[PDB]
């Protein structure tokens, strides 16, 4: 093994390093950096204080992480740090387990960490993704909307000025605040407003024009310089501010709290599953703009050595950034490195601006929360499915209604319980054609011509438009009963009939058969024989051919009754 | 709504009655009737005693549902009561809760009755049946047959004469067995085995001769015949008998064990899936032999509503036979009234046999669960799936081992576990084929002629094999963004060369499409004229028509670049 491939295999970032044109890519990168980092800082605390953990963890979520991996990372514009869900449901969690210890949450957080890097690397290295990106989007888009209104609803207790009651339901949260109303303050109230206002602005008028789209990065950063400004002009009596933050990087040290480690596998699937169906897709939707390629195994053994080394260095879960990716999109970004200088961003805070962080108020980070989620409210999504697929939109309302009244874990389940039952109803109901014409096809809907000659008295011609497998032989095996049921009624009126003589099945779309498949068809065949009708198999494929004669129906059936084609098996049962 | 339909919607035994033959159908019944309840009191009462209740408690589980399931079961042949496999099921559910009470195991086995009546009632009034037929039959056989060997080492304790430990993994039945090897007495295990020799040959012989087939029913029976002749001739020290049995039928009782209910309806649903599994195929398989219409709903419906009261009468759950249903079919049983007669038989018992079973020896019951569930131990498909399909002989293989070494319910979930995951990687992998020549097929295997003209520089056709869902669009996209990928290698050599201009969508099998099919469509659109690549499509069907045109996809691609044949596309896209 040469060095040439070896470290292409273990460091994909060398994948851009290679083909690097530095006159424009550095720039492109810096600028990119310089304002993915500005617009993550102010976030990256706002989503540590959403989570239940001091603001400085979310530096440390975005500081070590992200050098990982720029070095394992194949997207070259996915930006990794705190998000939104990811945060919510680790506070989840840790509200369940931990209640004001404020100590506990931080080891419990980090061996959280630990424990979706774990998952991560394991999915990648085993190729595993595929088994959950059968979930719906519209499921996974009413529980992004659930998630975001509830998100909303916890952080305006900031706002408020008084303590809520703390869980991830909308109704005691409600009732809490109609409770604590008379505890009601005017000063945070007024000046979160401004500041959501001032943001929501900044970011409306960023995204209307094409060439001042910078403020949407800067609008997170300002209200903080807005709100700060305030803090030390008027001083409010009222307001909270952020506290003293420890200043310096993060040191190396081991989780000590394996004891809950049991507690956390559900929730530790669960952000993996996110990572699974929102990062990865972000990294593909990006490659795919971006003219390079990406697989989904290597972009999740990323995710997963990113969050391993994060946890080493007192990190909590970081995914890819719906927004911050973005961000890094119309900036140009065209490698990794803007990954690494948005990391160098941050340690120059974790070295240099932690003093001037304690004069920040909690309501100015609850107002970045709260904008930053408006726009996960995806309504949008909800009024095109009404408008195009009335089942989908059933599914995503059903997931955001059972998200906002019932936990998070039970809406999470039944959303994947939904979308395993379509997945099986769909599995369970293949399509059975019955032919007309020899070179013809469905006779209920495609064609309904007669060229002199369609349907043929006594020969019924069926063609299976799937593969045969478990999952759908035993709805195959009823619609060829169903024959069988009509020669029985044929036979039991007072009048001789008979009109189904022969069975002729078209396994030319039939991919492939199983043994399930062939019991079934030797069970069938059998059953034709007591009715006194023939069985033919008319296109057998080679896989179903060579399964099919190591099955011994073949011998049981007879050779004479496989052929190639419709035409001559029907030419041969009407003689 | 009129009499003749109501009691037809109400009771279906109706369907037999009006079409009833005395002449021989009475006597065909009635010899049907008394087989079935001579080969029924004795596996009754043994499969009491593997459940751990009193063997009486089998004759109830024989009493009083097959009176309800005559009238409100669908299946003509089908024999109910105890078996093997729920009573198994029954046993490991109870002894996870109750040790040693001996009256809270009657009482949960009672509400466990109910409960499973209950779910079967709701999964057939909502036809929710298809759920669970996804699992794959080797999956089924494999955990019958560790069940089946569990069951025979859980009874070889009476051969052996001393308690062993209760468990349901085969190792510490052997470490218990071992252990206890001091303690082993020679009449009981002389007894049982000459007794369970003595049952295997009746039923081999019984097997092989044609005329002579009585004998396995007679097995059974003959047997206790046997033994307690020398249980009152020799009797042996060492030898236990069953005790004292209460006589009289059951009396009416709502279960007062309701605060335990919440713990049994993970057993609940197991024993129902094995209703659905199980019982349901028996009956539709008995329905097709025997000529007449049967449905997987009416069928759950009657056997719920049977489970309920027998509940209501102090019985535990019953489901359909493999051995007794099969010895109603040979016995020529045309009509339920069979079952009927079968009940008054256990009737008969309960009212004149009772006295006389108390010198029954409990190693004569374990031979006949031993001979009973020999016949379960199914090796042959076993054979047959290597011989076949080495897939579905690694999940029988699978399911086999794990369901022996460890739980019953660990082996469940594995199963289930690994038939999802199967059922998903087929939905989820979707065949996808470029066309050749117009009027053709998949280049790669079916069709490999070239009638003077086969494919076209720079068009590929692509036919999706497959509806477009929610699960397979990721596939889709991916096999569709290959042609991209294509493009940019094409780009980036040293070279112009471009030979992807356009991509034709072959849509005449798809089915239907959803939401996310047209999404992704719009999308891959977008991306191809990114690349400058033209998307067409082909074969619309008329509900995928209809769809495409109410997301809008027709206004954003042009109406011109929809068709109805591949001929015309390729003859314009050539153009
Ligand atoms: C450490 C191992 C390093 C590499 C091993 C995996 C390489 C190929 C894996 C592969 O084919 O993908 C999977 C099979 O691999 C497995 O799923 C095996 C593990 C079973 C998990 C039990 C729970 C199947 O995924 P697919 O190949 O994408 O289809
Ligand atoms: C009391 C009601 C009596 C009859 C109601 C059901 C009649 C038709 C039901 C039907 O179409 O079958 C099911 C829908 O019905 C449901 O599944 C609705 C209940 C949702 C369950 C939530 C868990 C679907 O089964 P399918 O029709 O066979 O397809
Ligand atoms: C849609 C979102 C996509 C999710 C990806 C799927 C990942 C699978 C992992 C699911 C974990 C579910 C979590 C918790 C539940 O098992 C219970 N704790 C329910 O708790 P209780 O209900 O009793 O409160
Ligand atoms: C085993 C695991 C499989 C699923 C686990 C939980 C399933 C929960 C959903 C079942 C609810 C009932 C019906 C819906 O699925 C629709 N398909 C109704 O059928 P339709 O309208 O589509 O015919
Ligand atoms: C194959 C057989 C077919 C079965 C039909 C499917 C019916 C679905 C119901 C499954 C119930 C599973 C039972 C128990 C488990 O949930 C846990 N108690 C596992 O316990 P633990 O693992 O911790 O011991
Ligand atoms: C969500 C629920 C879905 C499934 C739940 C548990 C799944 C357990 C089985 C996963 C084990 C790994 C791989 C196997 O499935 C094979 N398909 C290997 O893939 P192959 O050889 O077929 O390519």
């Amino acid at each position: 093994m040469r060095l040439v491939d070896w470290i292409d295999t273990l460091f994909p970032c060398f994948r851009w390093i290679r083909t690097y044109r530095w006159s424009e890519y550095f720039k492109l990168d810096l600028m990119a950096g310089i304002t993915v980092g500005i617009m993550l800082v102010p976030q990256a605390m706002s989503y540590a204080k959403l989570a239940g953990l001091p603001p400085i963890y979310g530096l440390y979520s975005s500081f070590v992480p992200v050098f990982v991996y720029a070095i394992f990372g194949s997207s070259r514009q996915l930006a990794i740090g705190p998000v939104a869900l990811v945060s919510l449901l680790v506070s989840n969690a840790l509200g369940g387990i931990a209640d004001t210890n404020e100590e506990l949450h931080i080891e419990l957080a980090i061996l959280l960490a630990l424990l979706v890097g774990i998952l991560e690397c394991i999915m990648g290295l085993l190729r595993l993704g595929w088994l959950i990106r059968f979930i719906s989007h519209s499921v996974i888009s009413g529980f992004t909307s659930a998630s975001a209104i509830v998100i909303g609803l916890s952080q305006i207790k900031y706002f408020l000025g008084y303590s809520i009651a703390r869980s991830s339901k909308i109704v005691p949260i409600v009732e809490s605040i109609i409770a604590g109303a008379d505890k009601f303050q005017w000063p945070p109230f007024v000046m979160g407003s401004l500041i959501l206002v001032i943001l929501q602005v900044m970011k409306h008028v960023g995204k209307a024009k094409k060439e001042l789209q910078f403020l949407r990065a800067a609008a997170p950063l300002t209200g903080i310089v807005l709100g700060t400004t305030i803090a030390k002009v008027f001083h409010p009596p009222s307001i909270s501010l952020v506290g003293e933050i420890p200043q310096g990087l993060p040191t190396f040290s081991f989780p000590r709290s394996f004891d809950h480690a049991k507690t956390l596998l559900p929730t530790s699937a669960l952000i993996t599953g996110v990572a699974i169906l929102e990062s990865v897709g972000i990294a593909k939707a990006l490659a795919a703009k971006n003219r390079y390629e990406l697989d989904s195994n290597s972009e999740l053994f990323g995710l997963g050595v990113a969050n391993i080394l994060g946890s080493l260095f007192s990190a909590y879960p970081a995914t890819g950034s719906f927004s911050r990716s973005a961000v890094n999109n119309e900036s140009e970004a065209k490698t990794g490195l803007s990954g690494l200088i948005t990391g160098i961003i941050i340690g120059c805070s974790l070295l240099f601006l932690t003093p001037m962080f304690k004069y920040i108020p909690q309501c100015a980070l609850a107002a970045i929360v709260i904008s930053a989620v408006s726009g996960l409210v995806d309504y949008d999504e909800a009024i095109f499915l009404w408008r195009v697929d009335k089942r989908d939109f059933s599914l995503w309302t059903i997931t955001s209604t059972i998200t906002l009244f019932f936990g998070i874990e039970i809406g999470v389940l039944v959303g994947v319980g939904f979308s395993l039952a379509f997945v099986i109803h769909e599995s369970a109901n293949p399509h059975i054609a019955v032919l007309g014409r020899l070179p013809g096809t469905t006779v209920y809907r495609n064609i309904k011509q007669y060229p002199e000659a369609y349907t043929y008295n006594g020969i019924v011609i069926v063609r299976i438009d799937s593969p045969i497998y478990f999952a759908n032989i035993s709805y195959i095996k009823d619609r060829l009963r169903e024959y069988e049921v009509a020669v029985d009624k044929y036979t039991n009126r007072g009048l001789e009939v008979d009109r189904i003589n022969f069975v002729i099945l078209e396994m030319s779309p039939v991919t492939h058969i199983d043994s399930s498949a062939v019991e079934a068809l030797k069970e069938l065949y059998q059953e034709y024989k007591t009715r006194d009708i023939q069985l033919a198999i008319s296109n057998p494929n080679k896989d179903v051919h060579l399964t099919i004669a190591r099955s011994g129906m073949v011998e049981l059936v007879g050779k004479e009754w496989f052929f190639v084609r419709v035409h001559d098996a029907v030419q041969v049962c009407l003689q």
